[PDB]
């Protein structure tokens, strides 16, 4: 692809991909920091 895609795609994949990792890390971190807390157990 030589044409200045600029718009890597009207839906830039890297932007889409970055979003997933941000959330990926967020959920993993969420679980651990909450891990020590034992998070919850709402049911209780």
């Amino acid at each position: 692809g030589k044409r200045s895609w600029d718009t890597e795609s009207v839906l830039p994949m890297w932007v889409l991909a970055l979003i997933v990792i941000f959330l990926t890390i967020a959920v993993l971190l969420a679980l651990r920091f909450c891990g020590i807390y034992g998070y919850r157990l709402r049911r209780k």
